[PDB]
């Protein structure tokens, strides 16, 4: 039997000898870590591929159980049911929490009352064997994805003396815990300076810069439109302006901001932070709060003295409001925008952007679980999206939640049908008032209502920090729109501890751009976001990106059926980069400013400079040459030509208007660099190459396209390798390539994706060969083909080798 | 190659295969806490024979390193050292902790800084291959001994894939973490119910209260727990005329707040000494204000006197409604009615004690006995057990006066405040001295006498002298096992000198009477189960000595026996029958029958009745009845007794296992009864005995069960056989479908031996060879008949009582003197096979 035959294999490695390449999925007996191979995706992966399930988790986090949510209801669809069982050890489980239990329909749960319960143990049964996670981590986003946590995954046949002693004492509490209803909850319910880190260090850095260039208006763009005001106060505390005015549209955002700088600053209470709302006139304050509709009516901009503050914050809603009131004159002019879809205000100068992938790392953003689910009429469409929201749920204790439609007779509508059976659903849109807008944004910070409708007031308006939850019901219009909206929820506050977004997926054309602005990935690879889009989740910190298994193929048909090079898009592409400088840009304008990167722009066009003609062999070339660094020989040794075999490689392969060429030359050879070193630091593992960028003397490049749905992988250690067909099984065929793998020289293995082209070929690294009974022959049909099982030299790690065995 | 098919073996029983049996001991295994396994067992197992370990742990408490502590220091000496990581994760990983893994010579303590360290990992690498366990157990001693935890234990190769992760894994955050300094830790700067025991005690109460009798008497061995259970009998029936007496003082304001917490009514007395309470129908008096110029002339002579062990006596004349005493003695007053007895293991189950860390030390080698060395190796040693809390506030009992105060001016010229408190002490000395300690003005007080101290904060109990009794240990350990806010537990440190009464630990720790040596020994490898926090520890030098002090005496002299039968029947006040001494803890009746052939020997022997014919009848119903082994026997005497039916349609009605029946037949057979019973001194004895089956039984067996020591006789009684033999089986014996097999193990050339949990190798007797008369019958039988019974007895135990672990059978290859591997099919238990492997 082969399953004994691979247990027997996995077992000797996991506990004999590893260096021995085994040949099976089952039982390597991996240790769980949190260092880029989280805790939560093995966890996931034996929900995904498991016919029942028991944990056995002492402490459940409503946070951690939204990691497992998607999963588990693809799986109650799939008919796989499962146990949970908890305890009520040290009160710390909260009813809100046990409430999100019962919706999980598929999973049984019961409650135990042994004397402290500290149990963290996971099953999966499968078809034919087990699988079992035992350690330190909890069922809490902090166990699951970021800590230092111990567990091991045991793999095991269903006859093993560990299972036998496991399931049994499962079963003992569990025949004598008590099952969870709505009953029970009811009875549970009676009875010091900070210092900027790295995004800001480097943002304040670059603020630095335009300041000691001799400049006085620089600008400040946050995809999200957050993150802000805490940034600014850093800058703010290193010049130590005599005086300072932080201007804004929005009062509620004003307060909170002052709030916010008093923390960063320790100055007294009274004598430098004075409000100038419609109540408020502490016009000798030194640090100075003020909208522009107080600075604005009545010319109170003039009782100022002008040139009196040395520093002065707009938020560039409040132009063109004010015009007029742009006539101080301070030392530093500093703007801050949510992002446009379109500064000329601010002589074109950008200090930083915030990206939202950048941001979450810096830990400045509220976490989020992003929920992407399936199926504008009213009626189906009410009843399925109340059922859907409901399992998902909201973050706090009380639902406060802004939901994005396509139309505003959508939104209007859906707010009285919602209305009915207890959502409270009030609709906001651009035809209505500031006093109304006003008076229902009040509403729902006071929970006075739990949702507001809209479609278009998501740019520098409705800035509500106290949102649990964000619903999307709209076509994702752009990659900005889509963040600016998710922006709305990730501002930091007290009710909440995280932020469930539940995005509603349809037939829509663009669904591609969903998993486009999640991650930073300008370059436009579909493999790129594919990976991204499928168990790629390791590089978050505590948020989470799940699918349902529908709305995934959904977003996969529409990334394949959709064009990314077309000539609309690059054209928009580089209006876009135009208004970021008010030029017309080289290439790097496409790289700082994260639009569109430069290897998208030759794969629908040979030059930039053609694409610029529609509205030669040099550039082609020369980009083609140095587009991409490839160890830096050329880098080095071409840049000393411009003004020891891989040097030699580097001359014969560059061997083998004019001063606007030169300018041209520049953007190109340095976008060559930029990209080298991002890249490919100074034949890089677990990378992308193509044969051109790569059985020879000391070579043996083997190039796979995974399509086993053929060349298969048999574990993370080894594959079958066919020949070409009618290879001879013997002489020249073979015993080279018997000879190669056994002795001398060494094998390179890539592998693609099926749906993957030319320039994407993942190295996996080094490889051999069995060398015992790794021969075959071929069908009756066919021309003979050999077979062999070989050794790689370094185990595939899980994220590669999930999204390549599909 | 023979690590490798044991290893094998292993794996595949683990991860493959339940039921397939294996050489070596190298089963994954599922670390829970249980009453029967814990998890701190398997991990000082592991600590005990690696060559390394290291620990990569989040959370350590003082009171788990205590139990490591013994190990740890053991494994010093051996040139054995370890790593400890670790990581104040949430914030609190108090000071002192640090200051105690300070102390740990041998170990190497890092501390990383890493967002949210929380691994626990335990590595053991021995020379041959490595341990690990991996799991929800952080070094605290709830997590080690209480909480329903899940480790896995993995034992591994040297060249295993899942230890190169974790070894890998721990280096590269060791590295990156700072070594534990004393430097570093000064520079941190940051900011009503009834017990189920109480259902005995009012039980016992209540039966009293049944009665006419109006007085009783509760023995704490200890001497703690006493205020919570009278308030609780207080409160049953209220006689509005109460009335506390006690000796001591500081204990008045305590049994007072007390009382006051399980009854709920308003405060309105106590009258400690020109003190004006004197009303409200519930006084706290000492004796010493009542004594003092006749104070008992205040009130009428007629609800619910309760008093002392040394509480004048003219005070205690006048006559109420439930008159009772709380004692801690070795009463004679009180009608001799004991109404409950509080014994160290019940006293420990219900949670009224202070968790405790005993620990058994080697006395120094070569005053008589205070000199510099003496002097400087206490203080090396209780230091490294330190106390329990922040500040030190010890006790310390020394053999003789002198010894106390000399030893308290040695002690405190090193820079440890002690003064000593002897009995030729004045009493307001005493009371300043010993609130001296109660303000932690000083930190320890030694005494020879005093065991006048009750001081509820009491971190250390050290002790510099033989143990006296069982009765004296027990109470000198009490000084601490009072709870208090300032302390989490009590450790004490017990200093095992050349004395030979150091068999007296074992005996008073276990409280077994039943005085086998197999038993005490047992309580000394491994005390896996002792429910609760607590742990009992030993040095290895000094737990020989122990072992040495058991070997040399015996626990069997006539003197002894005699000494209890004289003790018994002072609790008693009237001559005690075999049931009063179970009933009152004394020896088990074993014990007398163990050197006196009955117990109407006894009596007469050291001051008759149809003496020749009544002797053996005593001697056999002793064996007949006393073990109380197969209940039926016992309950058949009982129907001939009273029913004298039809020959076996009597028989038959009892089945309302017939071959069960007739042997308890046979066993009485194999008309001068009714002689016997005329006469009634043997009707009485008969009364008696018969009792003594049953209570002996249905504890020991009605609750031929699973680990536990069975006889040669007991077995063939057990199993219906025609013969009860027992010179008849030998090594190897086989009936019909039956084999039971007796082994004295004792391995340390060609002998019995454990191969594994469920594989040992079985001999023959004297080199019968090959496929000879009888092996072949036995691998047959095995194949095809008996289901082979199997005994396990140790080497230093005598009696003929071995261990039964379930039934066995030879393994088809294993036929390779006749030596055979033979697979036991329920694999024997942990504390058993520690035990029983030495």
């Amino acid at each position: 039997s082969r399953l004994l035959n691979d247990f027997n294999q996995s077992l000797h490695k996991g506990f004999i000898d590893k260096h021995i390449s085994h040949k099976g999925n089952y039982t390597p007996k991996l240790l769980v870590n949190n260092k880029n191979e989280k805790v939560l995706s093995t966890i996931i992966d034996e929900l995904q591929k498991c016919e029942t399930f028991y944990f056995s988790v002492a402490f459940i986090t409503e946070s951690g159980l939204a990691s497992l949510k998607a999963q588990l209801l693809d799986l109650s669809n799939k008919g796989v049911k499962g146990k949970i069982l908890t305890s009520n050890y040290l009160g710390f489980n909260s009813p809100k929490m046990y409430g999100e239990l019962l919706k999980l329909k598929n999973v049984e749960v019961r409650l135990t009352d042994i004397a402290g319960f500290h149990a963290k143990g996971y099953i999966f049964e499968h078809k034919d064997y087990s699988s079992m996670v035992i350690g330190s981590s909890n069922l809490t986003s902090n166990a699951l994805k970021v800590n230092y946590e111990h567990n091991v995954l045991l793999s095991t046949m269903k006859n093993g003396d560990l299972v036998d002693s496991v399931k049994s004492e499962f079963d003992l509490l569990w025949q004598k815990s008590t099952p969870l209803t709505e009953q029970w909850i009811n009875s549970y319910k009676e009875s010091v300076e900070i210092v900027p880190n790295l995004m800001q260090a480097e943002a304040l850095r670059s603020l630095k810069a335009i300041r000691d260039k001799a400049k006085d208006k620089a600008l400040i763009i946050s995809a999200t439109g957050t993150g802000k005001t805490i940034l600014c106060a850093l800058d703010v505390r290193e010049v130590n302006p005599n005086k300072f005015l932080f201007i804004v549209h929005n009062e509620g955002i004003l307060n909170r901001a002052k709030e916010e700088f008093k923390k960063v600053l320790p100055i007294k209470n009274d004598s430098d932070f004075g409000l100038l709302t419609g109540k408020h006139r502490d016009v000798d304050a030194k640090y100075l709060f003020a909208t522009i509709q107080t600075l604005s009516r009545d010319d109170n901009f003039k009782q100022f003295d002008e040139n009196e503050f040395d520093y002065i914050v707009f938020d560039e809603a409040h132009r063109s409001y004010q015009r007029v009131f742009n006539y101080f004159k301070p030392k530093f002019m500093l703007g801050m925008t949510a992002t446009p879809e379109r500064f000329e205000l601010f002589d074109y100068n950008i200090a930083y952007e915030i990206r939202l992938q950048a941001a979450l790392e810096s830990d400045i953003l509220c976490p989020f679980h992003y929920f992407g689910v399936t199926d504008l009429t009213s009626d189906e469409r009410v009843n399925y999206i109340i059922q859907k929201t409901d399992y998902y749920g909201y973050s706090g204790e009380i639902l406060q939640g802004l939901i994005f439609v396509s139309s505003k007779k959508e939104a209007y509508d859906l707010a009285d049908k919602l209305s009915s059976k207890g959502i409270k659903s009030v609709a906001l849109t651009g035809d209505d008032s500031v006093n109304y807008r006003q008076i229902v944004i009040e509403k729902l910070k006071e929970g006075k209502i739990n949702y507001i409708i809209t479609v278009d007031l998501f740019n520098e308006g409705i800035d509500i920090p106290e949102v649990n939850q964000v619903v999307m019901l709209r076509p994702t219009e752009s990659s900005i729109i889509f963040i600016q909206q998710l922006g709305r929820g990730l501002r930091k506050s007290s009710n909440k501890e995280y932020v469930t977004v539940i995005d509603f997926i349809g037939n829509y054309k663009t669904n591609y751009l969903i998993p486009i602005a999640l991650s930073g990935d300008q370059s436009q690879n579909k493999d790129n976001y594919k990976k991204f889009l499928t168990n790629n989740d390791s590089i978050n910190g505590v948020s989470t990106i799940n699918f349902e298994e529908v709305a995934k193929k959904q977003i996969y048909n529409s990334l394949d059926a959709v064009s990314l090079n077309q000539n609309k898009l690059i054209l928009k592409a580089y209006e876009e980069v135009e208004n970021r400088l008010g030029h017309m840009p080289l290439l790097m304008d496409f790289i700082q400013q994260h639009s569109i990167d430069p290897s998208v722009i030759f794969s629908k066009f040979s030059n930039y400079y053609e694409f610029l003609v529609r509205y030669s062999k040099n550039l082609v070339f020369f980009s083609r040459q140095i587009a991409p660094g490839l160890k830096r020989i050329d880098s080095l040794v071409l840049e000393e030509l411009l003004k020891i075999d891989t040097s030699l490689r580097i001359l014969d392969f560059s061997f083998y208007s004019n001063q606007t060429f030169n300018m041209f030359l520049e953007d190109l050879i340095e976008l060559s660099k930029y990209n080298n070193e991002k890249y490919q630091k100074g034949l890089i593992l677990y990378n992308k190459y193509s044969r051109e960028d790569f059985i020879k003397s000391q070579e043996m490049p083997i190039f796979i396209t995974y399509d086993k749905h053929e060349d298969e992988f048999l574990s993370q250690d080894e594959l079958k390798w066919f020949t070409k067909s009618n290879r001879t099984l013997e002489s020249k065929e073979v015993q080279k390539i018997l000879s190669h793998r056994a002795k001398g020289i060494k094998m390179y293995i890539f592998v693609q994706k099926k749906d993957d082209d030319g320039i994407y070929f993942y190295y996996l690294g080094t490889a051999g060969y069995i060398e015992g009974s790794e021969k075959q022959d071929k069908m009756p049909n066919g021309s003979n083909v050999v077979t062999m099982d070989l050794a790689l030299d370094k185990a595939v790690r899980d994220d590669i080798y999930r999204y390549l065995t599909n």
